[PDB]
């Protein structure tokens, strides 16, 4: 693939990925790279530092502000007032400037930009957020947050209601719970009226209270998570926690009768003896077509048309993918096209895994669903390959170090046989040290480092009333936390699927040290 053939191939993250093979490789000419900022599909990352190496592009500051970008700390008095304002959104810039130009511009800006001047007022002391904090300043609190993640301090009730009307406010929860940062900042989210949040921000909410032994508020922020929720999901991860904490059994039914398939309705199904919740099954008779499974060109088309289609295309393409050959894009297609109401676990390539025990085969499945849906040329926004979803750094050192396949590249992971061996290779690393497929699953995402480092911990997967399962919504990385969750429930649907059925409570039994 030289340059030349992928500049005649739509842009997708298949034509990011081989035009990222070239640059890591140094095959783009300077020549080469001029009209391509308007060949790569998403401009981010790797690609666009890569890139940058060989053209510098680092514009661009608006074309009427232009004036603005002159003046320092020093003469910014000699600026015009719209210039004064500009530079005035950088709380860096305020931080820079001397205290006397700060209650200048202070005074100059109280009447039309009060937002300005508190700011510019508090960082006229040795505490600017405490000066916001009394102003009941919003926009001044996520900005200083924005500015310093280090301020911590008491909120009254007053203030910490009107912090959830802003924007900021779900990620500032999310991030300070999950990393146990801002201990007054936390302390005080105790105060917060379930009324005044809802979704994800409640339901972090209710993980805040339950860390303080205040089960009573994180019911009702669990409540409102659930009553609130858009996906079903979350919706039974939201019921658990009502379930675990109060144990109204209404609850239980309610979860326990879901028709989204999860460990939490898993688990529920399994405390009432409700029968394990049906399963698709997938055999078109028809044997293959034209369709080459191998080429990541083809899926990023075809990927397209699916995802932009109606009744009528998603018909004639379930149709025309209804084969052996294709059927990772037939259970795709007919994911979507039932509107996820239906449970696929499909077990493509078999023959390269039927001779794995069981328990094996199922890890495996589960991580294939949770990557790629098996299609063989997947590929990630970080460029992460086929079905098992292999980062190119460590297919590279399995390929070329450890297993010394012969003619190794990279694009090996798009074959089902090599994605399937090296994931089994790769599992039974990782299971090797960490024993349980939930933490096996976490490190297969973010890396046994940060696994490792998040078992050492005292407070992580120990014993407590609400453990194991409060440790998994305190999984610091949001991407880890998430996956983890997907893959168990996969692991104990392949299981089961395979005549090798293990009750998920004993997962959770194992998961306490
Ligand atoms: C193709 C893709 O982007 N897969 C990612 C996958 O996205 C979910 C996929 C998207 O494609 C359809 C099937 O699920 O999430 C994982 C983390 O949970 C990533 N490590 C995978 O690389």
């Amino acid at each position: 693939y030289s340059i030349e053939k992928l500049k005649k191939e739509e842009n997708s993250l298949a034509k990011d990925y081989y035009i990222y093979r070239l640059l890591e490789k140094n095959k783009i000419s300077k020549k080469d790279a001029q009209d391509l900022n308007s060949h790569i599909f998403r401009y981010i990352g790797k690609i666009k530092s890569e890139l940058e190496k060989i053209i510098p592009l680092k514009p661009y500051i608006n074309p009427k502000y232009a004036k603005c970008y002159t003046y320092t700390a020093n003469t910014i008095l000699d600026a015009n007032l719209t210039c004064q304002s500009v530079r005035l959104n950088s709380l860096v810039f305020i931080a820079s400037l001397n205290s006397k130009d700060r209650t200048t511009l202070a005074q100059t800006f109280k009447n039309q930009r009060p937002d300005l001047t508190n700011l510019l007022l508090a960082f006229n002391t040795s505490d600017p957020m405490s000066y916001i904090v009394q102003k009941e300043d919003i926009n001044g609190f996520f900005k200083l947050y924005n500015y310093s993640k280090k301020y911590d301090l008491d909120l009254n009730t007053s203030l910490v209601n009107k912090l959830p009307n802003h924007i900021g406010f779900k990620d500032f929860a999310q991030n300070i719970i999950i990393k146990k940062e801002n201990p007054k900042f936390r302390h005080s989210m105790l105060e917060i009226n379930p009324e005044n949040v809802s979704e994800d921000s409640a339901f972090y909410l209710g993980v805040n209270a339950l860390t303080y032994d205040k089960t009573e508020l994180a019911y009702d922020f669990f409540k409102k998570a659930a009553q609130s929720f858009k996906s079903q999901s979350n919706k039974d991860n939201a019921i658990f926690w009502m379930w675990l904490i109060k144990n109204n059994e209404e609850d239980l039914k309610t979860l326990s009768q879901s028709s989204s398939l999860n460990i939490y309705s898993l688990y529920a199904k399994e405390l009432t003896n409700t029968p394990f919740p049906k399963i698709e099954s997938l055999n078109p008779s028809k044997k293959k077509n034209n369709f080459n499974m191998q080429d990541p060109f083809a899926w990023q088309k075809i990927n397209k048309q699916i995802r932009d289609a109606n009744a009528s295309q998603l018909d004639v393409l379930a149709k025309e993918f209804d084969t052996q050959e294709t059927l990772p894009i037939y259970a795709y297609i007919l994911e979507r096209k039932n509107n996820f109401k239906k449970h696929y676990f499909i077990m493509p390539y078999y023959d390269n895994i039927k001779d794995y025990n069981k328990t094996r085969q199922a890890l495996i499945l589960a991580i294939a669903r949770q990557e790629s849906r098996f299609i063989p040329t997947a590929i990630s926004v970080s460029y992460a390959l086929g079905m098992m979803q292999f980062m190119p750094f460590l297919a590279n050192h399995i390929g070329e170090k450890e297993l010394k396949i012969p003619n190794f590249d990279q694009d090996f992971m798009f074959k089902p046989e090599i994605a399937y061996y090296f994931g089994n290779y790769h599992l039974n690393y990782l299971e090797s040290r960490l024993k349980s497929p939930l933490f096996v699953a976490y490190a297969y995402n973010g890396g046994i480092g940060f696994t490792n480092r998040m078992l050492a911990r005292n407070d992580m997967f120990k014993t407590g009333k609400f453990e194991p399962f409060l440790s998994m919504e305190l999984v610091p990385y949001q991407e880890s936390r998430i996956y983890g969750k997907k893959v168990l429930a996969n692991y104990i649907v392949y299981r089961h699927l395979l005549n090798d059925s293990i009750k998920i409570s004993d997962i959770f039994e194992n998961l306490i040290q």
